């Protein structure tokens, strides 16, 4: 599950890298800073400059931000939530 | 309920890109990349300038995001999810 | 229920307009536009410039996030779901 | 729960205001907002400038944003609902 939504979230994050760095003309880590921001929501950068780039996006946005919640709601939940409270355990 | 999620999410989509073409005086791409990003709350772009504008996407986020996340929750959950499921069958 | 949480999510916003139109010098209409996107985390707009605005913006969020999404959850959960569900039936 | 949820979304915090006022040169007021907006997805503010900005964003994002939500979902959920549930019982 974990390692699943794992693997799947990297192949999202590295089409949009390429993606990004390509049409948009963005440094390899700006890209991938992009897409992270775009599909987590906090969207803290600036929009595309170019229309393939803002139909990408779109796009981008529907199909990647499922997957992405869906990992963090697991790298937390399954993951970091057992850590903190296996330990709260005197 | 996919389908009528779909065709829910057009119309709220076609509805923000007519306004904002119209009132903000967006190009249509630049309308319905504004429509979308706002009701995914991913809002990487500048604010509307008009206060028709502003209260016109005060309304429109309220109704509108249960609306689109809810749909994702579906095109991710009820198409996505199987595709990927079934297949991690060996 | 609905009705509770419209009155909450409204003096919510109401205590937000007042907030930013004074402190930040916003007029009212920018000062709710402002208390809107931030609460729904569209956040479209330039951060406060002052240091109260940014330490009231950061308690703002904590405390009126869930109750903001809590009311969107049932403006379309318990209002507008129907609405479109009931008539789908022939 | 409550308590824990609390003191593990200080630290998080704690640790953004340490890394963005050191790295990207903030004043700590202003790294513990980027830090709250960042986590919340308002990201209202612009991005890191440096490339270990935007690394550490991305990974503090991951880890962070289901912490913070957890928080958020009990912070309304387990105190602030009460408050004003039992209150409408006349
Ligand atoms: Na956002
Ligand atoms: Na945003
Ligand atoms: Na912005
Ligand atoms: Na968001
Ligand atoms: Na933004
Ligand atoms: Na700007």
């Amino acid at each position: 599950e974990f390692q699943v939504l794992f693997v799947l979230t990297i192949l999202t994050l590295i089409s949009g890298t390429i993606f990004y760095s390509t049409v948009e003309g963005l440094r390899p880590i700006d890209a991938l800073y992009f897409s992270v921001v775009t599909l987590t929501t906090v969207g803290d950068t600036p929009p595309p400059q170019t229309d393939f780039g803002k139909i990408f996006t779109i796009l981008y946005i529907f199909i990647g931000i499922g997957l992405v919640f869906g990992f963090i709601h697991k790298l937390a939940v399954n993951v970091q939530l057992p850590s903190i409270l296996s330990n709260l355990v005197p």
